RNA sequence: AGAAAUAACUUUGCAAGGAGAGCCAAAGCUAAGACCCCCGAAACCAGACGAGCUACCUAAGAACAGCUAAAAGAGCACACCCGU
């Protein structure tokens, strides 16, 4: 084929070369820094923030 | 001191079928990736431990000078007790 000819002049494939397909492994989000975490997205004081808002549909 | 589903979005496989039984299917299924904090009440209920402090009670013991007065929850006043 065409690509199979490309592989001949590249380095050997091994577990040091692999990669995920771009766009698959979305990066993670952690509350650290001035953007992600100062209130970590939970908003001002209120039962929204503490994780105590009424049941779904109240 | 940011743990996780329901959908959605992205990338793969296979595609009228997907999935290694059960499930879904009028382009859908299978897989992965992403997203939901920490400290703090007065309390409540159950079972234990406490009357060597203090409140009261029981058994058997102990103390209460001297003076005045004689059988009195008597007067002055030590030990003793209390705490204006
Ligand atoms: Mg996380
Ligand atoms: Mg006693």
């Amino acid at each position: 084929a065409r690509a199979l000819d490309l592989l001949r002049g590249l380095p050997r494939v091994s577990l040091a070369n692999l990669k995920p397909n771009p766009g698959s492994k979305k990066p993670e989000r952690r509350p650290r820094g001035r953007r992600r975490g100062r209130k970590c997205g939970r908003g001002h004081k209120g039962e929204r923030q503490r994780g105590t808002r009424p049941r779904l549909g109240f």
